[PDB]
C-alpha cells in the first residue's frame, strides 16, 4: 500500500511497507504505477516510510507473483513517460529493485545514512541493461564495475560526489525543491526529461547478455545463496 | 566586436561586448567564426572581456540569420585543427554555456558559473548541448541543470571536469603555450574522436516535437510578460 | 617474462620486465595472454614488478616485433572474454599501452605514487577508439580531453575521485579484495562484466578517425619526437 498527499503543486507518493523495508511486490508496484499515471500537480516526490527507501523485491506471500515483472515494466514505463519531474526522496537504503526505482526518479535527495547497492553478485542474479547503463551514467563506469562485480555499496556522500545524489537532505528538503520545480516551465522540463532518458540507457539486451542473464537466473547458485543464508553459513558457489 | 591578439604560437580571441555581458548576436557570432577559421598559431584562447564569459543570446541586427550563424561557429570550432582553451572568466549561461562547451579545454575563474536556465524561460535545447553537458558534469547533475536551472559553480565544475583548471586568462594562456609545443596531428585525431563520441546527435522525432512545442508555446511569452508586470510567471505548460 | 602464483582462489600475474618498466613486447604479451586464458581460480590480480605498472610498448630487440599488434589484440580479446574479474594492482605508472592494459582490467587498486597517462601528444601518436572511449568512461570526458590533447597525468588521488581507481592501496590490498570477489557468484560477475564491456567502447574507428590515425603514425613528427628524445632536446613539430 501507499500514501498519496498533495500540497500546492507537489504530489508526494510514499511507499508504505516499512515492515519489509518497502520491498516491492505485485500490489505495491500496481499502486505506484496508478499513482504516477495521475496527473494539477506539476511535480512528484517519491519516498519511503521507515528506515529504507526500498530494500528490493519480496514476492513471498505475494499470490500474483508471476505478474510482477510485467507490473514493474509498467511502473518504469509510467515513470519514464510521465511529464512530471519525479524527485526521489531517498530516505534510507535503495537496494536491488529499489536502486532501480531510485534511478528512475528524475532527481534525487538522499538521507545521510542511505546507501545504494546492487548485491547481485551475492545472490547470483543478473540485471537488465538499463539498470547497468543508468547506473554507469550516475556513478561513473568505474564505480559501476565495483558495485556490479563486487556488490560495493555507494554511500550518500559518494552518491553526492558522483551525482547519483543531487542533494543530501530529508523529505522536507525534497518537497521544498519540488515546489520550486513546480513553478518552472513544464514543456522545458518535459523536453529535457525525454532527451535525457533517450541517452541510450534504454537498451535491449544483446544475445550474449540474454544468454548470461537466463543462465544466472536459472542457476543452482541462486538457490545456494538463499540456502546459505538460511543455514547461517557462507555460500559455496559453483558457477552453475 | 572581438579582440584578437597573438603571443608566440597562441591566438587569444576576446569577446568584446561587456556592456551586454558578451551576449551573442549575429555580428559577434560571425566575427568569432571568421577569427576561428583564419587562425601560425597552434593553440587558441577564447575568453570574454569584463565580468562575463558569455551571458546568452541577445537579438535586439541581422536576427533571422542568427541560428544558421550559430550553427556555423560551432561547425568551425568542431572542425578546427586548433585546440581551443576556454578561459571562462565569468558566467556562461545559455548560448554562452553552449560556447564554453565547444571549447576543447576550460580554465575557469573562481566566481564563474555555468547554467542552462531554459526551464525558467520555457525554452528547449538542441541534443548536442544536453549530451556534451552530461558528459562534462555527469548525467546526475545534468538532470538538475536542465530540469531545475541549477547553477554549476566553479568548484563543482573542477570536480566533474567541466573545468580542467581553476585559473585566470594568464593561466589559460600559459597552458595554451605548453599545448602549442605538442604534436599537432595527435591533437587533431584525439579532438576528432572525442567530438564524435555521439554528442553530435540528430534530435529524435519526439525530441523535435517537444522542442518546437516549447519554443512556439504561450509560456515563452508569459515568462517575458512576467519580467514586465514585475511578477512571477504562471505557466500553463502550453 | 611473467610471474604467476596462486593463493586461496586468486591468481596473481606479475609483469617481470622491470629493466624496461614492464613495457610490452611480443613475448611479454603472448605470455600474459596464455596466463589469462589458462586461469580453480576465480579472481585475477594483474600487477607489475619494480617501479612501473607498465610504461608503454618497447619492441627493441623483439625478434617477433611485427607479430606484436595481432598479439596485443589477442591479449585484450582474452581479458575481455575471461569469465574472471581481473583486479589491476597498479603499482606504479601506467602509460601508453600500459594505460590501455590497466583499463582492460575489471577493477583497479592503485598505489599512492602511480599515475596514468596517454602521452600521445608528446610523441605524435594516435590511439584506437576503445582507449579513448574507456578512458572517457573512467575519468569523465572533460579530463579525457585534457589527458589526450595535453598529455595530462592522472594522479592516484584524482583517479580515485573519478573512478579510474576503485581504491588506493597496495598489491596486498588488491589480493584481499580479489579473494572476497572470488567467493561471489560467478555467473553474476560474468554477466555484469560482459554488459559493461559492451557499453559501446568497443567501437570501430570512423573513416575520418582512421585517416587521422594513419596520418599521425606515418608523420615525420613521430620521427622528430624519437630523434629529439635520443638527442635530449625539445622536439620541434611541424604538423606533418
Amino acid at each position: 500500500m501507499i500514501g498519496i498527499t498533495q500540497a500546492e503543486a507537489v504530489l508526494t507518493i510514499e511507499l508504505q511497507r516499512p515492515e519489509r523495508r518497502n520491498a516491492l511486490n505485485s500490489q505495491l508496484v500496481e499502486e505506484l504505477t496508478q499513482a504516477i499515471r495521475k496527473a494539477s500537480a506539476r511535480a512528484i516526490v517519491l519516498t519511503g516510510q521507515g528506515t529504507a527507501f526500498c530494500a528490493g523485491a519480496d514476492l513471498s506471500g505475494d499470490a500474483f507473483a508471476a505478474d510482477y515483472p510485467d507490473r514493474l515494466i509498467e511502473l518504469h514505463k509510467a515513470m519514464d513517460a510521465s511529464p512530471m519531474p519525479v524527485v526521489g526522496a531517498i530516505n534510507g537504503p535503495a537496494i536491488g529493485a529499489g536502486l532501480q526505482l531510485a534511478m528512475q526518479c528524475d532527481l534525487r535527495v538522499v538521507a545521510p545514512d542511505a546507501f545504494f547497492q546492487f548485491p547481485t553478485s551475492k545472490y547470483g542474479l543478473a540485471l537488465d541493461n538499463w539498470s547497468i547503463r543508468r547506473l554507469s551514467s550516475l556513478v561513473g563506469h568505474g564505480r559501476a564495475r565495483a558495485m556490479l562485480l563486487s556488490a560495493e555499496k555507494l554511500t550518500a556522500e559518494i552518491a553526492l560526489h558522483t551525482g547519483m545524489a543531487n542533494r543530501i537532505g530529508t523529505l522536507a528538503d525534497a518537497q521544498a525543491w519540488a515546489a520550486e520545480i513546480a513553478r518552472l516551465a513544464p514543456l522545458a522540463i518535459q523536453h529535457a526529461k525525454r532527451v535525457l532518458n533517450d541517452d541510450g540507457a534504454i537498451e535491449e539486451a544483446w544475445p550474449a547478455h540474454k544468454e548470461l542473464f537466463d543462465k544466472a537466473w536459472g542457476s543452482q547458485d541462486v538457490i545456494e545463496a538463499q540456502v546459505a543464508r538460511m543455514e547461517k553459513r557462507p555460500p559455496k558457489f559453483q558457477g552453475a
